[PDB]
C-alpha cells in the first residue's frame, strides 16, 4: 500500500490537525485540482457543501484494491497519508466528473 488511512470514519471539520493540508471540497468540485506533497505527509479533504462526496482511487493507484473513500457529509473529513511518491489521480464516486490528483514527491 501506498497510503496508510487514519480514520477508516469521516471526521468532524473541527477535529483536523492543526496545520493539515486541507483540500476544500465546495460547488461540486475539489478546490485544489493537483495537489503535490512529500513522502509521508496526510492530506485531509473536508467537504464544505451538504452534497455528499468521496475520495476514489481505482484498483492498482494506492495499492491492489480500489481504495473508496467513506462519503463525507457537511463539515466532514477524511485523511490519507500518501507512503510513496507517484501520481495518485482519484474521482467522487457518486459524481465522477470531479477528479482530481495527488503527487507525492
Ligand atoms: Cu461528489
Amino acid at each position: 500500500d501506498k497510503a496508510t488511512i487514519p480514520s477508516e470514519s469521516p471526521f468532524a471539520a473541527a477535529e483536523v490537525a492543526d496545520g493539515a493540508i486541507v483540500v476544500d471540497i465546495a460547488k461540486m468540485k475539489y478546490e485544489t485540482p493537483e495537489l503535490h506533497v512529500k513522502v509521508g505527509d496526510t492530506v485531509t479533504w473536508i467537504n464544505r457543501e451538504a452534497m455528499g462526496h468521496n475520495v476514489h482511487f481505482v484498483a492498482g493507484v494506492l495499492g491492489e484494491a480500489a481504495l473508496k473513500g467513506p462519503m463525507m457529509k457537511k463539515e466532514q473529513a477524511y485523511s490519507l497519508t500518501f507512503t510513496e511518491a507517484g501520481t495518485y489521480d482519484y474521482h467522487c464516486t457518486p459524481h465522477p466528473f470531479m477528479r482530481g490528483k495527488v503527487v507525492v514527491e
